[PDB]
């Protein structure tokens, strides 16, 4: 079995829009999604996730909840992506556009899951509907998904 890198992702969830950002390089570049990296040494993930949200959208929370998981792997790629996903409902600030992204927000009947990455249209919906769940996906470049397990849980 692979080793796994531990990152978040972080949704602005408000009651009839959402939060996104359109990643303007690296992974994702493209694609609209919620805010998040790479954990670093001795921050917990939650803390890891706020100060993700903080660095990429300039917006603060003081709290997370954390809503689901989801374990990435990629044909040709040793290590796989241990995502923690991370909602709030409540933010301090407004959005800053960063380096990685441009953040917009889109009302809750104009999710643009064509411009998304292509498992979100799975757990996005879960997510919406307060459900908590546990994911893995095997991509073959940034389109295919070739594997993948979805189910909801009732602890992340
Ligand atoms: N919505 C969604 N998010 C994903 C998927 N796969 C995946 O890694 N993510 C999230 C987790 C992270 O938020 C982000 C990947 O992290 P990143 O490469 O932006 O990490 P980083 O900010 O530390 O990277 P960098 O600035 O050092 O280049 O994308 C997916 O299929 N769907
Ligand atoms: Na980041
Ligand atoms: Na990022």
């Amino acid at each position: 079995m692979k080793a796994s890198r531990l990152y978040t992702l972080v949704l602005v969830l408000q009651p009839q829009r959402v939060l996104l950002g359109m990643k303007k390089r690296g992974f994702g570049a493209g694609r609209w999604n919620g805010f998040g990296g790479k954990v670093q040494e001795g921050e917990t993930i939650e803390d890891g996730a706020r100060r993700e949200l903080q660095e990429e959208s300039g917006l603060t929370v003081d709290a997370l909840h954390k809503v689901g998981q989801i374990v990435f792997e990629f044909v040709g790629e040793p290590e796989l992506m241990d995502v923690h996903v991370f909602a709030t409902d409540s933010i301090q600030g407004t959005p800053v556009e960063s380096d990685e992204m441009r953040p917009s927000w889109f009302q809750l009947d104009q999710i643009p899951f064509k411009d998304m990455w292509p498992d979100d249209s799975y757990w996005f919906p879960l997510l919406l509907q307060k459900k908590k769940f546990h994911g893995y996906f095997k991509f073959q470049g940034q389109d295919t998904i070739l594997d993948y397990t979805l189910r909801e849980v009732d602890t992340v």
